[PDB]
């Protein structure tokens, strides 16, 4: 289906307690929560391939990759990972990432297109779960 267009937050809840587990200091959580509430999804998807850009006010990533393939991106925390996405269902995948170097807490994420037209962005550390919903433009 059409995960493909321009998405804008809405919500954005227990990114604060995600950093936390990932070690960022009290400051730079706050700073980083306001920078979750400008967050911009772009996606454009072509049968199970995607390319996928996520930016704020001053940050921008591009993302690319096809569902069962392996490729590499970073943590949230900004840590080198090999990563591979599966479907979970018709309109959910599911993200496993492996630090490329050292250890850390197991990190994952989620997207899904609901039926109510919400992307839904799951983002795991552990035991934590930070949830993002977006509208289109
Ligand atoms: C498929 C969508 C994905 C994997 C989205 C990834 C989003 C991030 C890695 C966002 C990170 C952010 C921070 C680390 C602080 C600034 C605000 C965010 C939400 C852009």
């Amino acid at each position: 289906p059409n995960f493909s267009g321009n998405w804008k937050i809405i919500r954005s809840e227990n990114f604060e307690e995600l950093l936390k587990v990932l070690g960022v200091n009290v400051m730079l959580r706050k700073i980083a929560v306001a920078a979750a509430s400008k967050q911009a999804v772009e996606i454009k998807q072509e049968g199970d391939t995607f390319y996928i850009k996520v930016s704020t006010t001053v940050y921008t990533t591009e993302i690319n990759f096809k569902v069962g393939e392996e490729f590499e991106e970073q943590t949230v925390d900004g840590r080198p990972c090999k990563s591979l996405v599966k479907w979970e269902s018709e309109n959910k995948m599911v993200c496993e990432q492996k630090l490329l170097k050292g250890e850390g807490p197991k990190t994952s994420w989620t997207k899904e297109l609901t039926n109510d037209g919400e992307l839904i962005l799951t983002m795991t550390a552990d035991d934590v779960v930070c949830t993002q919903v977006f509208v289109r433009e």
